[PDB]
């Protein structure tokens, strides 16, 4: 069952309550080229992502207007002012190739929480990570406080046309990665920040992370302007 059939609204609401994102197909025609292409995408990628599909009429009618849609639902605990919880597939034609691209480009949003499980999906492109005591079990309050500050700043650079991906991550979980940046792992609350480019250059924020976001802002400005020396371990 590469994609989970959702048979009621209640099963749908259950599916999307996960700590990870949901990729949900809405098809009134289970035999269409499009439905087939989604099950193909689902069979191909189900090891790293959560797929489900539905022909429940109220659901299909809600999320698409022509009985043929895909929506990504990002995790409820991560919803924020800077982006929306849902992303619709808006290409005219659904192919497995286009669908995989849409997942890769949209599933994580402005600043995912990087975990042990999703790290290989998030890493690989030019990426800023803020590391701190992220833990949505015991510390949702702290986790949101710092993530909202990273996102507020990131959103401004993104809107301005800059290309860089962002994430937050546990300074404890990723204690080993930190040594790449000459950062130590502590139980301390204040984020440390470093960028790794796709081509392997590392840039480490020097100033302390200020509550108003301006230290991050100055670091990113210098990064984009080409004013930072890279970190050599």
């Amino acid at each position: 069952p590469a994609s989970v059939p959702l048979r009621t609204e209640e099963e749908f609401k259950k599916f999307i309550s996960d700590k990870d994102a949901s990729i949900v197909g809405f098809f009134d025609d289970s035999f269409s080229e499009a439905h087939s292409e989604f099950l193909k995408a689902a069979s191909n990628l189900r090891d790293n992502y959560r797929f489900a599909h539905t022909n429940v009429e109220s659901l299909v009618n809600e999320y698409d207007d022509n009985g043929e849609g895909i929506i990504l639902f990002r995790p409820s605990h991560l919803t924020n002012k800077f982006e929306d919880k849902t992303v619709a597939y808006t290409e005219q034609k659904m192919t497995s190739g286009k669908i995989k691209k849409f997942i890769q480009e949209n599933i994580f949003g402005i600043c995912p929480h990087m975990t042990e499980d999703n790290k290989d999906l998030i890493q690989g492109k030019d990426l800023l990570i803020a590391y701190y005591d992220v833990d949505y079990e015991k510390n949702a309050k702290g986790s949101n406080y710092w993530r909202n500050r990273v996102m507020m700043v990131a959103k401004k650079f993104l809107d301005a046309g800059h290309k860089l991906n962002f994430a937050v991550a546990s300074r404890k979980t990723f204690s080993h990665e930190l040594s790449d940046f000459g950062l130590e792992s502590t139980a301390g609350e204040i984020p440390v920040v470093a960028i790794r480019t796709a081509k392997g250059e590392k840039f480490v924020m020097q100033e302390e992370f200020s509550r108003d976001g301006k230290a991050l802002e100055r670091f990113l400005q210098d990064y984009f302007d080409g004013n930072l020396k890279r970190y050599l371990k």
